[PDB]
């Protein structure tokens, strides 16, 4: 069987990482503070080595997920080589049992050296870390700190229980050269050195490890031997690497930096050049009230909603977009699926008041819409012609007439505007042709209060009936091809069967050019003109 | 050298730094101690020193080992800035060596701090994601989105990380010519698995395989929807997909969306997903220019999509085949009644023929001689259309003018 | 706040908290002395202290003062890492509370450093200015430009730094009308003294300070070539310009290089730098947009320009302005002979009006009638031009047709 | 000035303000030590001193030399955070002033770090080479594609470092006046020899 990603296994997971944290930090007491072991304790290392052998030979049969194609491999051969290639053979060195084996060979202190391999098993609590760093329920910040804190920790602790090794190497005739066997701090002797209690004599090694690695170095404790002057030099040595890494991970946090820091540089250099110049009494409160608003007026910029899928990114335009769409007067009537394919290309813009979004005689090439705030006009003295609402959509007239921006337009008020682009927005048109014609024709029904439109109306009027003539073509060529579905679409949304192209054809002339008497009646139920006449003279019934 | 680390070889040279000044301080410091004569040992900072019971009390003749590591331990502890204080300078000229060793320490003790910062201030991995989670997290939580599209944003976002669906930010260094192999390398053995590129030619396929973009869908979502015209040519890789009562299963190494990418006809099914998925999509504006260019090769593909229910679509495509080449000749000849000239430029390189007709029968030389637009007769006669043609009605274009 | 620091107002902070840790610290360590009756004193971190002929051998009713003072002195000590040895801890209890309160200091100590070193991170204005000045030279040497042209482009970079003459980086997110009062707070008394604009519009005026630019030069400088067309407006501010024997001495509160700009009549003079001048520049596209819109402001700039050699000059300019007027009729008239649609929409709300005619009499109804565009034959109806308008020949736009 | 390097005035600076802080110190420190009569000496951080056989009892009429480097060294040690021990605060005065002076040098110590974390963190266009390429090995051997297409990348990115010398010029902050006589010196030997080119004006090209 293969245990992939089982809510089980996921347990077991988690349950191992108790005896590797227990094996990490009990090992170097083994180590150091204990010859051989009590039976008191042989329960528990017993048992911690059959929980680490049944792993050993169950990680055999879980699925590991592919690096290149994320396939989940499921195969029995790849799954056993991956493995004994990466770490099964130092993972069982450790599982094997150094302290029967110590004590079977007679005492062998250099068989019992081995006994440090276990110190490997703490990776799987670094591993513990960067996994719960990936989750987003807890503080990035505070991960950063407990790891920093616990790879200190587990340090200092080893070379703690290491250091009061080193001491009794020598015997007890000669412990007066040892860094211990000579301590004496306040009245206490420290003569003995040794049956004094388990306690006072740990945590005295671990003030000397603590203190030394923090590069305090008091001097009331230190290295006296020569074998512990070379362990001295390698770990001093080893915390000036790990130190700096330490004093790394906290400058990296703070130089990422933070909003209200960037505000305040940003501010500090404008002020330099206003007291420069020494410019104005008033003018600092406006432009210094103007930086409190576009700090707090930025939700959207810079957005990451990019790195989503098409699909994804569908459906919650359409939950945020559209009831701002159908409520624009420039969409009446049009068809639900004509306002789903704009609302998909939209993009949200913020301006701050006082901002200008477009300036007079500038080529349009974006259609915005106003959702918030309001809006301004100015043309000429200035002069406001007109003020824009939410709900109006204005670019729109200088978009299909080809003309340059005839009033520029700036911001009163903090506005949310949604902005798209002109090259999309006439593959569209095209495409929807027949809610492409009430776009503008709409458009050209609001010629009562606007000027603009009234100058510009014989340019509608010329678009509306340049694509009315395009329909005439297309409903002639569906009477063509004797395909009676394409033609119901054609006459329902607006189409007219009395309608002349250029050469004088009608749809009835079409309908008995190939003799299609299904096609016939039912233009004469919608009232054709059977007598209509084209330059060429030719009648209906004389081309059948 | 790319061969070795990059990490690895400037942290080696940090610590070799450091272990030769000690080397050469631990060296120098002893040299002090042997310039007073023996006579006034006591006043070096070693003939003085005693740790335990050792006393320390000839300062000669010990051995070249025991008096080389005490050196060296006094040298390692003060650049390290530890100062036990167990051995110290003494001397006016032992406290002038200190002094001017410690205070170039200060400078290199920076410097080791300045590179390791350095190095560290690169954000990993995972450091971006949690900065790009946070701000997408805060705008979709200021729109108040509802709980069931936060799971799907979410769980999304967890799926490209670990999936590395992206991994193509520091790519257009890449001269098209180098990145081209490389997209064959991957995604040609699926598409070449593909029903309706059967008998495509080979030169043609690796055209688009350049332009795909592979993504990962989580099961449960959604792809499209019914009734929607879609944009984008997917090909299955990985996974089962399930088209929306279940009607068809999506197999591996099928394609899905080219309905609506060719015939304008809405998609009339909806695609669930099952299970884990690779996906590898095409745009809309690169499917068309290829084809365009490619005009033989479109032929190829049209004549298979029909061999690629089944046999219901087989007969509408043909419906759909014989309009478009009709509608070609419609706008043809619009865009020369109207005497538009750059509207016919577009329709005549990447078009159709223009000495074809309109269902009734006008050819664009008709519509431009009887409207009397002289200046683009003189583009017709580039191609060598026919002047002769007649239309259904026994008339010429040169006499319409 | 605004009011007060940026940098004093975190560097406090950084010393207040490091100062309460040492006071809480330095009272919580005398609290662990007390603990451990007066008989066993000996076995303390203070009881059993001797600095120098001081004993400390009661521990108690020594002073409130001396007894503070020394417990401050070990934690201060403690916590820079310094750590002289003179004060330690003794007992098992102390030596727990050291350990916990030295393992603490390490994280604020490195806390300390990162926001230091984010203060410094903010390069310096000429800290930038280096590193600007080694990628100019690296670029300008690598072409091995001459020593002459060498000292130039050094000297004026230098002159830009210590005047900060571009000023501007962090200026586009003033709204425009915050900015629009601030420019001219500083040049507008200088615009206002110039002979040029005498009698100029309010209005106007205000419109073009907006878009103008500063910038200083160096003595022994070439602004303009002789012979050499001017598409940059200079205000002089400040110093001395000569013009070149020398003819005339640019006094300051003078303007120059208009010739240019509107008679297209190349510059005849060359304009050498005496002194350290101050200069504001106007770009060319900007003056031309302008100058469109305000039709009526034109006028009044061009009267004052033969007002304000001279005599000559002013004579030659009533040339250059007639024949403008003329030209304007004669592109006009060829877009409508040709039938350019959109060519004639910009020569009609940005030009002069279609009614005139050209030297021989020809209005663009004339033209597009006879040639029959019926399209654009719409356009002059809205316009309002006149049918009846008869040429030196006795026709009609009518008859034409 | 652009003729001194940058770096080596930093480092001067730095080594400058930390000497002269750590003179001052040594010279207020010892006048501590001379504010108590020459009775109870014994409690001054000097009058107790004791290194090896020397005595340091008087701490008067010893000489001007060694009185100040014992001085010298006890603030370069303290200074540098090392504190040794031999030499340390005895009296109340000593302990207050040592007390400022420790937690002044903590600002400028950090300052000191600071200022060579900026120059390294700033860049040596080098390591950015590193970077770049290091982010897109680990792409490539995510996908384990190809064993010689990897040389065609890698030695791609060996020309690209190489050819880049006028890109993202800064020739930005530059009057139009000065700009205008260099191009005329460099690009328009290259302009008149373009057949499109023949036969026209000077000031035509000169545009």
């Amino acid at each position: 069987i293969v245990h992939p990603d089982n809510r089980w296994y996921k347990a077991w997971t988690m349950f191992i990482l108790i005896w590797a944290l227990y094996s990490s930090f009990f090992t170097p007491l083994e180590f150091g503070f204990f010859r051989g072991l009590p039976e008191n304790l042989f329960i528990l290392d017993i048992a911690g080595q059959i929980a680490f052998l049944v792993d050993i030979v169950l990680t055999f049969f879980v699925a590991y997920r592919d690096s290149r194609t994320y396939r989940m491999i499921y195969k029995r051969s790849s799954i056993a080589l991956r493995y004994l290639k990466s770490t099964f053979i130092i993972d069982l060195l450790a599982c094997m049992p150094w302290d029967i084996i110590y004590k079977a060979a007679g005492e062998k202190e250099e068989v019992r050296y081995l006994l440090l391999i276990r110190l490997y098993r703490v990776h799987r609590v670094i591993l513990f870390f960067h996994k719960m760093e990936k989750d987003i329920r807890i503080n990035y910040l505070f991960t950063r700190i407990v790891k920093l804190i616990f790879v200190e920790l587990y340090c200092t602790h080893t070379a703690a229980c290491i250091f009061y090794y080193l001491a009794t190497t020598l015997p007890a005739s000669q412990e007066g050269y040892t860094w211990i066997g000579s301590l004496k701090l306040g009245d206490y002797s420290y003569s003995k050195f040794r049956e004094i209690d388990p306690w006072t004599r740990y945590t005295t090694s671990m003030y000397f490890a603590v203190v030394t690695m923090a590069t305090v170095g008091y001097g009331d404790i230190h290295a006296v031997n020569m074998r512990e002057m070379i362990f001295a030099m390698v770990y001093i040595s080893f915390n000036m690497i790990l130190g700096a890494y330490l004093i790394g991970n906290m400058t990296a946090l703070i130089v990422k930096g933070s909003k209200t820091e960037r505000f305040r540089d940003k501010m500090a250099d404008i002020m330099r050049y206003m007291n420069r110049n020494k410019l104005g009494r008033n003018i600092r409160g406006q432009i210094t009230g103007h930086l409190r608003l576009q700090y707090e007026s930025s939700y959207t910029e810079a957005a990451v909603l990019q790195d989503i899928p098409v699909s994804i990114r569908a459906k919650i335009a359409q939950t945020l977009y559209l009831p701002y769409i159908e409520k624009v007067p420039l969409f009446r009537g049009c068809s639900s699926e004509f306002i789903n394919q704009i609302v998909i290309r939209l993009h949200e813009e913020f301006f701050l008041p006082g901002e200008v979004i477009m300036e007079q005689g500038s080529v349009v090439d974006q259609l915005y819409f106003v959702c918030h705030g309001v809006l301004e006009e100015i043309g000429i003295s200035e002069e406001i012609v007109a003020v824009l609402q939410p709900d109006h959509s204005f670019g729109e007239i200088s978009i299909l007439c080809n003309i340059p921006q005839p009033y520029t337009v700036r911001v009163a008020e903090l506005c949310r505007i949604l902005r798209l682009d002109k090259q999309s927005f006439m593959n569209i048109l095209e495409i929807f042709f027949h809610d492409g014609r009430r776009i503008l024709n709409n458009l050209l029904e609001g010629k009562e209060s606007n000027v603009r439109i009234k100058q510009l109306e014989s340019d509608i009027t010329f678009h509306i009936s340049k694509q009315e003539a395009e329909l005439a073509l297309k409903l002639n060529s569906a009477a063509f091809y004797g395909d009676l579905y394409q033609l119901k679409s054609l006459i329902r949304a607006g189409g007219d069967p009395n309608k002349t192209d250029y050469d004088g054809r009608s749809p009835l002339h079409l309908a008995a050019s190939r003799g299609y008497e299904d096609i016939t009646l039912y233009l004469i139920q919608e009232s054709v003109d059977v007598n209509i006449k084209d330059k060429l003279g030719s009648t209906p019934l004389l081309e059948a």
